[PDB]
């Protein structure tokens, strides 16, 4: 993985290897949430949205913001493996 | 603001502008909990801690998850803004 969120090299210097598996483990817990709201959203939207002929409306919104969220916090999870050197169980 | 999370561009693509303006709008007010969130836990901090002297335990752990989760939303945020052209009301 590559570093996304610069910004976490910093938060996350020194800190014992115990600590920064704990918060990526729970970084990954997260993810998978925030992954499957999104495909569930995606999932119940028509056809024309998911091929992207209709945009707009609160069912889409809805949806972008769930992905939004998604892929911000999977920029944190990739930074944070990246730094650890691996993708722990 | 520059674009820092790329999958927004075609996640928005089309949105009408209220839209776009709307999902801002909240991420607006969502970055201003998540700073006011990071910065009541790294007041809260020993000084060792926020000096970097010291790193580890769990109240740390707190302060860099609740900070992880700014950065996170910022990128995203600034990416809505540089979409946007402009910071909404």
């Amino acid at each position: 993985k590559k570093v996304e969120l610069r910004p976490l090299i910093g938060l996350t210097r020194g800190l014992p290897p115990t600590d920064l598996e704990t918060i990526t483990i729970d970084a990954i817990r997260t993810h998978r949430r925030l992954v499957e709201k999104a495909d569930e959203l995606f999932q119940a939207l028509p056809e024309t949205y998911k091929t992207g002929q209709a945009c707009g409306g609160p069912q889409h919104i809805r949806y972008i913001e769930a992905s939004i969220e998604m892929h911000a916090q999977m920029s944190a999870l990739n930074t944070l493996i990246s730094i650890l050197g691996f993708i722990p169980k």
